[PDB]
């Protein structure tokens, strides 16, 4: 997934 703390996508397990 994306991370939309950053601008970058990291696997965020939401």
């Amino acid at each position: 997934e994306c991370c939309h703390r950053q601008l970058l996508c990291c696997l965020r397990f939401v």
